[PDB]
């Protein structure tokens, strides 16, 4: 409670913190509502405390640019640590300073458009697997839970694009490879924020927020694949070729592989559910997209890398969905030095925070922000959108490295699925969708819809 004076001293407003707890009791409605509220109550900048940890929110796009881009390497290089990580210290998204700068370099060529175009044929084949599982549920007019069928697809793309493994997860939901990979503001991480001194305790104990079993399975599963291709197109290959030179270690390689799975599993699948919900409760947008897809790919023509970038309304739909549901919710950098940015003094050790969800729904930049209106991303209006207000993939050197992959992956899933099906609300569909009051951007109730064969 000896750090709870910091914002009062700097003249920064914020809600008054309780001893030890900081302002965390105010997460009872979740990060995003607390963010929105703070924005409205306090203005362009405010402070609060995760326990003893001062956090300064900022919403000025100049200041956001300074932090995210201009002063990334100098000052705002790392995210705030969260729990016991074990050997995953070496994962790119968790690593810090120069080890991050080295991993980011070693892994950037992996995510070029040129490597992505080579992955389209592989991400296409499981779009076909996706249709056949959906059609089995459309001919038996039973409502569908998107997260299971989309999760099966995202999961199918990940194992293929990162290791070559080819499974029909929805039908082999219990192959050993599919088991490990799916697993694990909850009672744990709040305790971490009130007792962050307990992290080094769990480290020496080898306790990990990564189930020690999943990680042991893939550490060895990778070293089998590694020594089965060596010697006799995916992320593992691209990393194995990179350490054929400063170059990527062996346990370092396992760790990035693991980050890529958590990265694109719950995210690629969660997003596709958000887009199918909006498509269902807005059937004209849904028709408008089916017309655009049939126009570029007549006769259910299979999508190609080039035809995907041809589809503008598709891009508009995806982009608007991420405005209502930016699954990061917040961006964050730890300030590593006393700094002054855009006229404001920022003391060393503050976490700086961009409240994405809240800025995506700000009426001061967005007309009717709670409404799903894709036209805001029309080539006409897309110019009047501040790229430091709309940030579903972050920005600057530490933006989402897998952005071009994620967009492509989702767009391929959509094109095939709208080439073949229409999606209609059920009586059991939650309208309007309520967001989880928990710690992830997800729906209260899972999205259930009706699927019909075109
Ligand atoms: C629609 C899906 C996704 C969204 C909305 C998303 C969003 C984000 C955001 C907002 C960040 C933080 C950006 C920042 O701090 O400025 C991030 C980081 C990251 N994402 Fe994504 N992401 C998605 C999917 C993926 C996928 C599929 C991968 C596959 C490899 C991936 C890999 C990463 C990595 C490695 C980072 C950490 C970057 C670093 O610290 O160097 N993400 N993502
Ligand atoms: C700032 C704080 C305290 C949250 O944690 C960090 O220090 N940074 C994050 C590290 N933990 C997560 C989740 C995870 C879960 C299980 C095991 C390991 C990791 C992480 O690895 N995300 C990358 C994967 C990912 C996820 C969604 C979009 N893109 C990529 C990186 C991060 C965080 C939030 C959004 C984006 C990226």
């Amino acid at each position: 409670t000896h750090s709870h004076g910091l914002f009062k001293k700097l003249g920064i407003p914020g809600p008054t913190p309780l001893p030890f707890l900081g302002n965390i009791l105010s997460y009872h409605k979740g990060f995003c509502m607390f963010d929105m509220e703070c924005h409205k109550k306090y203005g362009k900048v405010w402070g609060f405390y995760d326990g003893q940890q001062p956090v300064l929110a900022i919403t000025d796009p100049d200041m956001i640019k300074t932090v995210l881009v201009k002063e990334c390497y100098s000052v705002f290089t790392n995210r705030r640590p969260f729990g016991p990580v074990g050997f995953m210290k070496s994962a790119i998204s968790i690593a810090e300073d120069e080890e991050w700068k080295r991993l980011r370099s070693l892994l950037s060529p992996t995510f070029t458009s040129g490597k992505l175009k080579e992955m389209v044929p592989i991400i296409a084949q499981y779009g076909d697997v996706l249709v056949r599982n959906l059609r089995r549920e459309a001919e038996t007019g039973k409502p569908v839970t998107l997260k299971d069928v989309f999760g099966a697809y995202s999961m199918d793309v990940i194992t293929s694009t990162s290791f070559g493994v080819n499974i029909d997860s929805l039908n082999n939901p219990q192959d050993p490879f599919v088991e490990n990979t799916k697993k694990l503001l909850d009672p744990f991480f709040l305790s971490i924020t009130v007792f962050p001194f307990l992290i080094p305790i769990l480290e020496v104990l080898n306790i990990c927020v990564f189930p020690r079993e999943v990680t042991n399975f893939l550490r060895k599963s990778v070293k089998r694949m590694k020594e089965s291709r060596l010697e006799d197109v995916d992320f593992l290959q691209l990393m194995i070729d990179s350490q054929n030179s400063k170059a990527l270690s062996d346990l370092e390689l396992v760790a990035q592989s693991i980050i890529f799975i958590f990265a694109g599993y719950e995210t690629t699948s969660s997003v596709l559910s958000f887009i199918m919900y909006e498509l269902a409760t807005h059937p004209d947008v849904q028709q408008k997209l089916q017309e655009e897809i049939d126009a570029v790919l007549p006769n259910k023509a299979p999508p190609t890398y080039d035809t995907v970038l041809q589809m503008e309304y598709l891009d508009m739909v995806v982009n608007e969905t991420l405005r209502l549901f930016p699954i990061a919710m917040r961006l964050e950098r730890v300030c590593k030095k006393d700094v002054e940015i855009n006229g404001m003094f920022i003391p060393k050790g503050v976490v700086v925070m961009i409240p994405s969800y809240a800025l995506h729904r700000d009426p001061k930049y967005w007309t009717e922000p709670e409404k799903f209106l894709p036209e805001r991303f029309s080539k006409k209006n897309k110019d009047n959108i501040d790229p430091y207000i709309y940030t579903p993939f972050g920005s600057g050197p530490r933006n989402c490295i897998g952005m071009r992959f994620a967009l492509m992956n989702m767009k391929l899933a959509l094109i095939r699925v709208l080439q073949n099906f229409s999606f209609k609300p059920c009586k059991e569909t939650q309208i309007p969708l309520k967001l989880s009051l928990g710690g992830l951007l997800q729906p209260e109730k899972p999205v259930v819809l009706k699927v019909e064969s075109r």
